[PDB]
C-alpha cells in the first residue's frame, strides 16, 4: 500500500523543524515564540512546563522551552495556541533563540480530494525517546472548517500539521476513527478565515 507510515531519520531539516514535542503529543510552530497544538492536548499543560522542538531519537533536539501562555480558540475546532519564552531552558545547536532553531509552515492555497498529504507527528510516546513519524494518504473532503484524510495517526499525532506534498499546512490533526481497517479516516482543522485570524491575533508580539 502506497499510504505509508515510516519513521523521521533526521529531524533538524525542513519541514521536521516546524515539529514540536508534548511530553505525549505534538504541536508545531506558527511564528515568534508560537506553537499551535489540540485544546485536548493543551488541557494537560500548563505555564512552565517544557516543550521540545524537533526531538529526534538520539537525544538530539532544537532545544526545550517553557511554556508562558496557553490561549483556547472559544469556537468548536480543536485548536490551540501555545507561546513559549524566547530563551531555551536548554540551548538548541542553533542557539538560545527559539526562533533561530525552529521554521514555521506556509499556509497552502487549499486543499482538494484525491491529494496526497502528510501528517508529521509523535504517535506514540516512550518512556525517556521521542520518535517521530511521516504518514502519508489522500484528503477524502475538504468542507468547512473540516479537512478528513486517510493517514494512519495514534494518539500522539494530536496536534501535527497536515501537508500538502510540497510542505505547505493544510490542516491541523486532531482526530481519528478506532477501526481496525485500512479505508479509516483521520480529521483535522481546516484553515478557515476566523480560525488564521485567531491565530494571527495571538502570535507572541515580542
Ligand atoms: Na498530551
Amino acid at each position: 500500500s502506497e499510504n505509508q507510515v515510516t519513521k523521521v531519520k533526521d529531524t533538524n531539516i525542513f519541514p521536521y523543524t516546524g515539529v514540536v514535542a508534548f511530553k505525549s503529543a505534538t504541536g508545531f510552530v506558527v511564528g515568534k515564540n508560537t506553537i499551535l497544538t489540540n485544546k485536548h492536548v493543551s488541557k494537560n499543560y500548563k505555564v512552565g512546563d517544557r516543550i521540545t522542538a524537533h526531538p529526534n531519537s538520539d537525544k538530539g533536539n532544537g532545544g526545550i522551552y517553557s511554556i508562558k501562555k496557553i490561549i483556547n480558540y472559544p469556537g468548536k475546532e480543536d485548536v490551540s495556541v501555545i507561546q513559549v519564552e524566547e530563551r531555551a531552558i536548554e540551548r538548541g545547536p542553533k542557539g538560545f533563540n527559539f526562533n533561530d532553531n525552529v521554521t514555521p509552515f506556509k499556509y497552502a492555497a487549499g486543499a482538494k480530494a484525491g491529494e496526497r498529504i502528510k501528517v508529521i507527528g509523535y504517535p506514540h510516546p516512550y518512556k525517556n525517546k521521542y520518535v517521530l513519524y511521516e504518514s502519508t494518504g489522500p484528503v477524502m473532503s475538504v468542507e468547512g472548517s473540516s479537512i478528513v484524510y486517510s493517514a494512519h495517526t495514534e494518539r500522539g499525532n494530536s496536534g501535527s500539521p497536515v501537508l500538502n506534498s510540497n510542505n505547505e499546512l493544510v490542516g491541523i490533526h486532531f482526530a481519528s476513527d478506532v477501526k481496525n481497517d485500512d479505508n479509516r479516516n483521520a480529521y483535522g482543522v481546516y484553515f478557515t478565515p476566523e480560525i488564521k485570524k485567531f491565530i494571527a491575533e495571538n502570535i507572541d508580539k515580542g
